[PDB]
């Protein structure tokens, strides 16, 4: 079919066919006469899995013999999505399998659609972890992902009457062929109890035990025969647990609840006990595993030469005092030596700046749950503050600002402070974010230890986010510059020499149009909704939060609507405006925003005077598999967070790679993206960070904008008076109230510039040749945003290991 | 090695070896350098499972094409034990696998010991269901076992300080290679709600839904290529269940608790709501499955020609009103037609006579949980009592005696009464039990409908209970009369012509001695306990209950002890007395009996004057896999229930088949066993049923026996005064009090005859040649007690289908 999908050699195809039939018969216990498409999917998945395992066993064997430094990536989230196609791509099996299935009378694309997303994350942070695992394997690093195997991942979103409803994501219902249970490597985790001081140091006693059972999933690198491991822990009760009889057995559920469900909140901290248990559970089990593997190569001086532990935000921050606990209490190292080892082993990545996102755990929770860890934390704090006092003598306010312990009605532990003190490296996730960290929020820490602070700008894997989801674009690129760019994305820069090539312009535009038709058809089939596929596809997909300003997009949409109603017989560039994303279940304002988006659509989409010129669509249940469909179909990428709020973004990079132009603020990685493509090839608008600060100094008054902008005033009057909610006229009064009086993200302040910038987008879209030339300039400069680049930087500058592009033997 | 284990042909051995290595590598994801014995067990189990599936698919295919009448065996318990060896035996693979494993450097016996018992039953009733499935497959019947897949089966028993402790039996921890999840065939079950009457009949509405997910296990027949199915339901919550968010997801456990744990009570009724839910759950899911299979061959007149439903006691009795509900409410048949179909479809097996074992559910429970079923039950009752009134006019007391509804403080439904009314056949499980049913407890029902009442004496499968557990005995038998007896156990009668053959006498005695050495070694290894293997092995293994009279055995043991202490230098036949069995967790007296047994052992086993002449051993954690070891090692089988209390017994039959002599009362199947072997070849003692009745008429006074028997008086004084409990002198006062004042099972009344009969056993054991000749006479007449015989009788006399010994093609 296409070149970038590998060879379909006669013998490979024959062997895949016979193994497919072997798994259908023996593994699934089905004959051909009763097998459903789901059975056929599983037969294929098992067939493809068999090609992994030889490489998996060999890879892990090689690491045991060579004993390289090991990288442990600790995260509460891994948003993996589907595995079947990714595995085929990485093993060069895609064309052989397509042919093998074709010859059995099956359509492989249809079978790929049956696979559940592994939805073990909320959004950007969890998906970054997934991209990183892919890049680590592709770069030959001896890396392990460690997390929790949630029984229920991110909820499935249904819209009922324009409102979000949540349904449990029962992703394991039909089984997971990709994982292997390893109950033989089960480990104990302790909770509660009390601390006893003896002659022989501290002892943690009278604890409740929960077992941690590992499940291993293979992580294949791109065509290098390397298969790394993601190890996810599941919670099990011990068999003497509570041991009338019947009730004791049913109460085992209380222990197993720890790994039941992913907390569905992106960028907001909720201090629940169950969440703290999850955090300790993953840390405690993972560290025992790390230490046993280190001992099976008494001396912990070499520990940091053999182990790096990367903390994906503060969620696994308890790794720091847990490592200290093990080294001091169990291994009997003195404090100072243990601390040296811990700091050199641990590194911390920060992913936010909103004060409500920082983890600050009440002391009373830690006191009850993890009394030994609280003691270690106080000791860490005391020694740390002795260092601050010696460096800045007399600076008493600095001491309370830098403390790990926050004073107040409730005493709290600031986990970010703990991470900085206990790590040899601290990094933000985009250059502007890393600067903000050292200038404002961790300024005091930066002055004490400037050498700790780094930047590692985020990236995305070009395997999933180009080759897999946009094979048409990958192919036309491969026709011109070959295949090496897939594991060296900087080679896309060669495409600048095709910017005036008429054939390439035609092909880039044709691929986009095919992707748009394919997506428009998908909308009709699965959701009974029609769209004009010649319209500009204006897409904002990401989790729903105020700082992302889905509401600013809504204001633009209503502006275009009002303009059309005012001058119906004037030409305007047709648009399909698509907004998608999940709201956290407890977040009232985010749920109201979803309702507003669907309410706008109810008016706009049924106005006969609008025609097919404007459509507003809420994309239901946005998730990794839906991103793989909509991103290649997009013309315009909306990246419109208030400057200083989006730490990086990664969706922005996915769109850039797939031939959409970007409208956005100078926020997060948008700054670096514009810098790479040239500002003239980007639709930049709005306040910069400095402009936001100036506004905050004199005070943001929304009323001033309302008074000066007639078009904005009209929209606020329509919202208030019930134009978009005739049966419930006051339905949106909280939104209006927030915008006029309590808007932290300054929606009105960027309105005017956003609308003007949107007119420039429309003007360019009228000239397809120039639109497409600007697209080529974006794709061609997207190379920096490969996660291979990000990971190579972590490896050299933080972990002290060298990446490799060498094949292991097959 | 031995003939009855099949051929080890060169090509079979080679293919097993290559498949073993394929499963180790691909299925388990292990190399040889890190594999443990457990891994090797799983590799073997998967290798053997592959040979099942072709036959399994073919068998189910054949039934779909031929459309024979289908037999559905409904039970809350299936006590399957281990599967690996049984599967090898039934497929003629045992020698090929032994050789294949031997050539890979592995001992297959060692790998067999790693397998968990599937302990989904309490004792005799659950194990009968398992034997029956084996016989049904061996006789070529299109039969399905339907039950519940409990997450936790019968508890593991630990003895701590002589007391029973219970531990959860986490039998699925490492996976079950024998089952196949079928989530595609998941079905809804309804609970709670209310009934609405319309023009179009009754509607059950506002119900809570629990999903029933089936797991299928293969059941191979003996060398006939037939593989039937056991389908076990597991409980799952629907995904909209309760749908703050987090709590709704955690509350899914409430629905899934239905299939969490087996109720661990043998022969005692506890009316718990969770138990009633389990009973309806299995019935509701099973009936939908039955009906869909019937529709996929509008007319229910043929239903009883295509379906038989056998009820294993009253536990699935709700099948009767559920079948009526479906036919009347959903299919819209008139009542009388639906009733005709139901009665002709259903049959009921009774397994007890103790009034406290009968299921009598409070009306308020049924009213809340299953309101439509309660309505149907009242309607059934009304119509049934109209028939009684017409047959016996004026007999007002008969009407209240036969009612399905019992009056009292709490109104109750008598489920046995429902079963009799709603079934075309009612059977007991041994001739004396079936007679008792028609003379006393169901006398009124027998007078109304004598044609319903039958006997089907229980049996045991000779595959598990001879070939598998006692290969040495199977072989010496096969040397003389061939192999056909394994599926036609009446052929053992040919062994009577060897009763005077010196070589056969020698070989029978040698096999027993080997089994005893093998068991004595097993005791030393796994439990650090030494036993004289030349002693008589006196074994009582069964669940602990007062009616089984483990206490009568205890009194004998203390009598022998006191006799030795009185005349130390006199010869007595050495004995190892072994008592084993689990007590129901809430049953105080049964737990006290276990403690008494261990306390006796603490005195007897450490008395230097006793020497190796007497040992008392409590066999911990008695279960199916332990029965397979101890039963072939036994010399004397203790079957000493009070006459009229053991409905049948099946342990008794296992011992008979394996070369133990029986000491017992004329109770249950013991009567038929003595009748088959001749009373002169059996150690019968004690009151018959008639003698018990005579005692009850004039009143049982235990004090009379105490006053007349000095030896008995001495034992009661030792118990009371703290001889067996020096640190707690009054520890056994409840046992003494019960024996003297409140003994329903008349332990003292059989004491004298039991002790005299035990002296006759000892006298015979002194003459090994005559002991062994009596053994040959027992084994030779054990043919009636094959479950193949039992099942053939069910098939012809109840189900109306003909058994077959024909092979399906391989
Ligand atoms: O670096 C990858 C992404 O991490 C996101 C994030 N930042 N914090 C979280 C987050 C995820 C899950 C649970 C949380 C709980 C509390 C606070 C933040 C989070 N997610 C940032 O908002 C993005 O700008 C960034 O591109
Ligand atoms: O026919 C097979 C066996 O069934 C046993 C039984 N009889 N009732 C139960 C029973 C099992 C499980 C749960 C129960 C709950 C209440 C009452 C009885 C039971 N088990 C009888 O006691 C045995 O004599 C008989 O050999
Ligand atoms: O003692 C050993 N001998 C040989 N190989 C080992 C040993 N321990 C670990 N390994 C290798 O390391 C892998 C197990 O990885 P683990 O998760 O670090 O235990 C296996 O696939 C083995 O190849
Ligand atoms: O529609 C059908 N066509 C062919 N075979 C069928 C069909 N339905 C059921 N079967 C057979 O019956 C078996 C399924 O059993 P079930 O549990 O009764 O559904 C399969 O193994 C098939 O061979
Ligand atoms: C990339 C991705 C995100 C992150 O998008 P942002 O626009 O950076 O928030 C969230 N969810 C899914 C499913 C993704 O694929
Ligand atoms: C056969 C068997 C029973 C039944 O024995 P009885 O002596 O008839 O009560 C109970 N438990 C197990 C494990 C068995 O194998």
């Amino acid at each position: 079919q296409i070149s970038v999908r590998g060879l379909a050699g006669v013998e490979n195809v024959t062997e895949l066919k016979k193994n497919f039939n072997r798994h259908l018969h023996f593994t699934l216990v089905k004959d051909r006469n009763v097998a459903t498409p789901r059975d056929y999917y599983f037969a294929l998945a098992h067939t493809v899995r068999d090609h992994l395992v030889g490489r998996w066993i060999r890879t892990q064997q090689h690491y045991y013999e060579k004993d390289p430094k090991r990288i442990y990536y600790l995260s509460l989230e891994f948003y993996m999505g589907r595995t079947l196609q990714n595995t085929m791509v990485n093993l060069a099996l895609e064309n052989a399998c397509d042919e093998a299935t074709y010859q059995l009378g099956l359509d492989m694309e249809e079978l790929e659609e049956i696979e559940e997303d592994a939805g073990l994350g909320n959004g950007g942070l969890g998906r970054l972890a997934a991209c990183f695992l892919d890049s680590m394997a592709t770069l030959g690093l001896a890396a392990y992902g460690y997390g929790i195997r949630y029984e229920f991942g991110i909820f499935n979103q249904k819209i009922c009457g324009g409102w979000q409803m949540e349904e449990a994501d029962d992703w394991l219902r039909y089984g997971n062929p990709w994982e292997k249970a390893r109950p033989e490597f089960t480990l104990p985790v302790h909770f509660y109890g009390r601390v006893e001081h003896t002659s022989q140091g501290a002892k943690w006693v009278d604890t409740q035990v929960v077992l941690a059972m590992p499940y291993d999933t293979p992580v294949p690198g791109y065509r290098n025969n390397v298969v790394n491991t993601m190890r996810l822990w599941s919670a099990k009760a011990p068999n003497d647990f509570n041991l009338g009889y019947i009730q004791a057995v049913l109460d085992r559920n209380l222990a197993e609840n720890i790994s039941r469900v992913l907390y569905p909140n992106d960028n907001f901290f909720e201090g629940k006990e169950l969440r703290l248990k999850q955090e300790y559970f993953v840390v405690a089990a993972t560290l025992q595993d790390i230490i046993r593997r280190f001992k099976s190569s008494t001396n912990f001086d070499a520990f940091p030469d053999k182990v790096a532990i990367q903390l994906n935000d503060t969620h696994p921050s308890l790794a720091i005092p847990e490592l200290m606990r093990v080294l001091v209490d169990l291994e009997r190292l003195d404090w100072d030596k243990a601390w040296e080892v811990t700091v050199k082993t641990c590194a911390y990545t920060n992913h936010t700046v909103l004060p409500e996102a920082l983890e600050r755990w009440p002391v009373h929770l830690l006191e009850t749950l993890l009394p030994r860890h609280l003691q270690i934390i106080y000791e860490i704090n005391q020694r740390f503050l002795n260092r601050v006092a010696a460096a800045f003598p007399g600076d008493v306010d600095r001491l309370r600002r830098m403390s790990l312990v926050e004073e107040g009605a409730v005493k709290r532990i600031n986990m970010a402070h703990l991470c900085i003190a206990g790590s040899h490296a601290v990094n933000g996730v985009a250059r502007i974010h890393s600067e903000i960290l050292k200038k404002t929020i961790f300024k005091d820490f930066y002055e004490l230890e400037p050498h700790k602070f780094q930047n590692k700008t985020n990236g995305i894997t070009p395997r999933r986010w180009l080759v897999l989801c946009n094979p048409g674009l990958a192919e036309i690129i491969a026709e011109r510059i070959g295949e090496e760019y897939i594991s060296d994305l900087d080679q896309l820069r060669k495409l600048l020499s095709y910017v005036d090539d008429e054939a390439f312009i035609r092909d880039v535009a044709k691929v986009k149009q095919e992707n748009k038709l394919k997506f428009a058809a998908y909308l009709e089939r699965e959701y009974k909704v029609h769209i004009n596929p010649n319209s500009l596809f204006d897409v904002q997909v990401k989790r729903i939060h105020e700082y992302k300003r889905q509401l600013l997009n809504c204001l633009h949409v209503i502006t275009l609507y009002n303009r059309i109603k005012k001058e119906p017989n004037k030409f305007v560039v047709p648009r399909t405006v698509m907004i998608g994303g999940k709201a956290a279940p407890g977040y009232h304002m985010a749920k109201m925003i979803i309702k507003l988006i669907t309410a706008i659509g109810d008016v706009v989409n049924h106005d006969p005077v609008v025609g097919d010129r404007l459509r507003v669509i809420f994309l239901e249940n946005y998730r990794v598999s839906l991103a793989e469909k909509v991103i290649p179909a997009a013309d315009l990428s909306e990246q419109i967070s208030t400057a200083g709020t989006e730490a990086s973004g990664t969706g922005n990079m996915k769109f850039m790679l797939n031939g959409a132009l970007t409208i956005g603020t100078m926020d997060g990685a948008n700054v670096e993206m514009a810098e790479e493509a040239g500002e003239e090839n980007f639709f930049i608008f709005g306040m910069r960070v400095e402009d936001v600060d100036r506004l905050d100094q004199r005070g943001y008054n929304a009323q001033e904008y309302y008074d000066r902008i007639p078009e904005l005033r009209q929209i606020i009057e329509q919202l208030s008076s019930g134009f978009f909610s005739p049966k419930q006229p006051d339905l949106f009064k909280d939104i209006v109230n927030m915008l006029m009086h309590h808007d932290r993200f300054k929606v009105f302040a960027d309105y005017e510039e956003y609308v003007k910038c949107q007119e420039r987008v429309s003007a360019l879209y009228k000239n397809p040749r120039e639109w497409t030339r600007m697209v080529i300039r974006n794709i061609a400069t997207s190379g920096k945003f490969s996660s291979d680049r990000t990971i190579a930087q972590y490896a050299r500058e933080i972990w002290g290991v060298e990446p490799s592009r060498q094949r292991l033997p097959a």
